[PDB]
C-alpha cells in the first residue's frame, strides 16, 4: 500500500490529499477542471463544457455562503482575515487554493484530467483518464482509490403528474447561473427544505412573481404547498389551488452519479443511495476503494477533515475494521434507522456529532473543538429562519469552547 | 340543430366550416392564432406564445411539401397558379387563405380566440373561450361541436434508458424552426419511418455529423439502428456502437391532447388513441360532438373534405348512423384489426381508399376522382425512396382518371 489515487480536487479531494501525503503515501489527484476547489469554481458553462466533458460546478453568480466562514474553515487552517463571516464564494475558492498551497498539494494534482474508468486490477486499481489538453488517454495503476467527485452535478427531477404536458421553460438548480433569464417571469421553484430559499431570493429581485412550492421571504415570493400536477402552462398544488407559470425551477437536489465506476468495482449507485459503504466511506466489496463526501447535511469542514483522516488511517492499516459481515450488518441497521427518522440514506444531520466522534476514535484524529458544535447548532438553520438578514451577522471564535457575535 | 362550433381554423376546421355553412348551420369558428391555416403558419415562437397560450404550430423554415400540390388541393378547388408541384409551405398557407375567402368563411371565424373549456349542457354544449386581444373570457352555447384542433403540437418522447443522464441539448421536432442551433454540432436524430428524413436533410447542410437512428441521404448523415441507452454525452445503439453527440433531436411524433375537453364530454384521450370514436369522427357517448383530423397517414385533402362532409351530413340528419351498440362493435373490431396490422389506432394508410368510399356512401359526398388514388399510390412514398431529388418532379392532372409527369 503506497500509491493512492484521489478522484477530484474539490474540498473532499484536497483534504484527502493532505492527509494521505502526510501519512507517507504517493498520492496522485485527478481533477477535470483547470483549477482546484470543486464547485467553488464559477463558470458560465453549464451541462457540458466545450472541452468535451461535463460541467460539474453548480455555482452561480453572486453567491454568499450560508454558514459563517468560521465554521467552513478546518479547525487547524483558519480562514484568511477578511471582514465578515458570510463571505462571497470567491473567498471560499481562495481558501481552498491557499489550503492547497499551504500543504504542498499542488504538485500532486493533474489538472484537466477527466477520470473515465476505474476497475479493480489484481488487488489494486486501474484508473483511466483523459488529459483534456491533448485528448490523450492515460492509464495509471494504484493500490487504492479515494473517490471525491461530488454529488451536486447530476440533477434529480421528482416525477409529477402531467409534467410532460408542461410547455413553459423547465430548468434545474444545476444550470442556474444568474437570475436574468427569470426577469419579469412567473416562476415556480420546486424545493425541498432550504434548497430553494437562496434561489428564490435571488430570483425575487428580477421576476414578476415567485412561487416556492414545498411539501421569511420578500413580498413577491409566495409560498405554496406540494406541487401535484402540471398542465400546459399551469401548476396545481395539494391545496387545490393552481397558478399560471412561465418558468419552473427545480431545486430538488441531485442524484449520485459515478460514471467511471465499472460494475466490477462492486458499488451500486442508486439516486439517493450508494452501497455497500461502511460509514459512508469504505467500499465493503473492494476495501481499497473509499469515498469522501458521499454523506451530506453536516458541518462539512469537520466532515471532510474527519473522513480524510479515517480513509487515511484505514489505508495505512492504523484503523482495523470489523469483518465485512459486521460492516454489512451495521450498514443495514444504520439505513433502517435513516428510514425510521425519515431522512435519505447518507444524511448526517440528526447524528453528525456522534458520527464525528466515532470517526475520531477510529482514525486517531484530534478531537474537534466543541465550539464547532455549539456554533453550528446555533446558526446553521438561520438561512431558513432569517433568510433576508442572517448574513449580516458576523462571528468570532474566542477559544476551543466559545464564540461570540460581533 | 342550428348552432355549430368549430374548434380550430386549420385545414380541418376550414373545411368543416365550408360544408357546415353550406348546409345552412350557424357556424362559429374559434382560432387562437391571428391567421387561418393551422400548422401551415410559420412562427418563430415555440411552446408558449407571449400572448399567454400554447404555440400549436410545428412548422419550420424553408419547408416544402412532401406530396404534390395536385394531391393537396381539394378536387373542386384547384391550387392557384404556381410553378412546380412541390411548393413551399407559404403557398399552402396561401391556398387556405384563398379557400377561406372563396367560400366566404372569414366572417365566421373568431381569430385570437383560445378555447379553454368545452362541456355538455342540457342538450347542447357550453364553450368557454378567451379573447386573447382583451384577455376576456367568453361563453358560447352550441347544439354541436366539431373539434379540429390538430395533433402535431403535444410532443411524444419515447423513454430510453439513461435519458436522464444525458447532458447535451435535447429537443423535439415541435420546436425545430431552423437548422442553425445545430451548426457545427454532432447531432442525433431519433426517428420512426420518414419522421426524421426532412429534418436530417435540413440539419445535414449545417452540422459536423448527423446520425439518424431508427428501429439515400447526404454524405454526413449516418444511419444508426435503435437507440438503446444514453449517457452524459454519448448515445449507445442496439448494434453495440456508441457515438458522442452534442444534440439530440426527437422526431418521434406527437400525442393526442385536447385540454379543453371536460371529462363529461365522454371522450378518453390517450397518447395514440382517442375514444370512443365512430370512424375517427363521432363521439359515440355524445354524438353531437365530432372530430375532424384525428385520423392520419392518408391523402389529407380527401380526408378533410370527406370527414367534413360526413360530419355535416350527421348534423343535418342526412347520414344514417348505426345505433350506438353497433358503433361500439365496429370501433372495437376496427381497433383489433389495427393491432393485427401493427399500426396505431387512427392510422388510415392501409385502408384509406376503402375508408373514403365508406364516408362517401354515408354522407352523399361526390365520388373522389380516381386519379387521386392512382397518383397518391404512385408518389406518396417518394420522400423515402428519393429524398434529395423527389421534389424536382412535377405533375399535372389530365382528367379524373389520369395524370402525367411533366
Ligand atoms: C450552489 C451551492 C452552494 C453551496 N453553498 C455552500 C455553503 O455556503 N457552505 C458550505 O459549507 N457548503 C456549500 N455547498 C456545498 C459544497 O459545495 C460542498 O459541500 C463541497 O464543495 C463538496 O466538495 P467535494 O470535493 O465533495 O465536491 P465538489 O466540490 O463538487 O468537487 C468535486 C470535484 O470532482 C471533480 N470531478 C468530478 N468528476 C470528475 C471526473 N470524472 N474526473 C476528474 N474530476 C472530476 C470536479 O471537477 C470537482 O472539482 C454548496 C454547494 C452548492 C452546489
Ligand atoms: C412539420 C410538418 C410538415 C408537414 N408537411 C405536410 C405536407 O407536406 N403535406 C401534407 O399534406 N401535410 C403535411 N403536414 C400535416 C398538415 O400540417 C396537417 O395534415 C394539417 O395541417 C392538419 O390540419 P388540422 O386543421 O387538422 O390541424 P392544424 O393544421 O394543426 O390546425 C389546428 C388549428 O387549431 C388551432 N387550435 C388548437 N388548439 C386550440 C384552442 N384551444 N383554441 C383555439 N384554437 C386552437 C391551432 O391554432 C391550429 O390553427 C405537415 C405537418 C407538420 C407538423
Ligand atoms: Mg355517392
Amino acid at each position: 500500500m503506497r500509491r493512492v489515487a484521489v478522484l477530484g480536487a474539490g474540498p473532499s479531494g484536497l483534504t484527502a490529499a493532505r492527509y494521505l501525503k502526510q501519512a507517507g503515501f504517493e498520492v496522485m489527484v485527478f481533477e477535470r477542471y483547470h483549477h482546484v476547489g470543486g464547485t467553488w469554481n464559477y463558470t458560465d458553462e453549464t451541462w457540458m463544457s466545450e472541452d468535451g466533458r461535463p460541467v460539474y460546478s453548480s455555482m452561480y453568480q453572486n453567491l454568499f455562503v450560508n454558514l459563517p466562514k468560521e465554521l467552513m474553515a478546518f479547525p487547524d487552517f483558519p480562514f484568511h482575515d477578511i471582514e465578515g463571516s458570510y463571505v462571497p464564494s470567491k473567498e471560499v475558492l481562495k481558501y481552498f487554493d491557499n489550503f492547497t498551497d499551504a500543504f504542498d498539494l499542488r504538485k500532486l494534482i493533474k489538472l484537466q484530467h477527466h477520470v473515465e474508468n476505474v476497475r479493480p486490477c489484481e488487488s489494486g486499481w486501474l484508473v483511466t483518464v483523459t488529459d483534456l489538453t491533448t485528448m490523450v488517454e492515460h492509464s495509471f495503476e494504484f493500490d487504492a482509490v479515494v473517490v471525491c467527485t461530488g454529488q451536486t452535478w447530476c440533477p434529480l427531477y421528482p416525477d409529477v403528474e402531467g409534467r410532460s404536458f408542461f410547455r413553459g421553460r423547465l430548468t434545474h438548480a444545476h444550470e442556474f447561473r444568474s437570475p436574468e433569464p427569470f426577469r419579469n417571469k412567473r416562476v415556480l421553484i420546486v424545493g425541498a427544505g432550504p434548497s430553494g430559499h437562496d434561489m428564490a431570493l435571488h430570483i425575487s429581485y428580477v421576476s414578476k412573481e415567485v412561487f416556492l412550492s414545498r411539501k421569511l421571504f420578500p413580498d413577491n415570493v409566495t409560498e405554496k404547498p406540494l406541487l401535484t400536477s402540471l398542465s400546459e402552462y399551469t401548476a396545481h398544488f395539494s391545496d387545490g389551488t393552481s397558478t399560471d407559470v412561465d418558468e419552473i425551477l427545480y431545486c430538488t437536489g441531485y442524484r449520485y452519479r459515478f460514471p467511471f465506476l465499472s460494475p466490477e468495482c462492486g458499488v451500486t449507485v442508486d439516486e439517493k443511495y450508494v452501497y455497500p459503504l461502511y460509514l459512508h466511506m469504505l467500499n465493503i466489496n473492494k476495501p481499497t476503494m473509499l469515498f469522501i463526501g458521499v454523506s451530506y447535511n453536516a458541518c462539512y469542514s469537520i466532515m471532510f477533515d474527519l473522513q480524510a483522516q479515517w480513509v487515511t488511517a484505514v489505508l495505512a492499516g492504523r484503523c482495523t475494521l470489523p469483518d465485512a459481515e459486521t460492516m454489512r450488518k451495521e450498514e443495514a441497521e444504520y439505513m433502517e434507522k435513516q428510514r425510521a427518522e425519515a431522512v435519505h440514506p447518507h444524511v448526517l444531520m440528526n447524528h453528525q456529532w456522534e458520527y464525528f466522534k466515532k470517526l475520531e476514535e477510529m482514525s486517531g484524529a484530534k478531537t474537534m473543538p466543541p465550539v464547532y458544535m455549539k456554533m453550528f447548532d446555533d446558526v446553521a438553520s438561520d438561512l431558513v429562519k432569517d433568510l433576508q438578514n442572517f448574513r449580516k451577522n458576523n462571528y468570532m471564535i474566542i477559544d476551543n469552547e466559545n464564540y461570540k457575535k460581533i
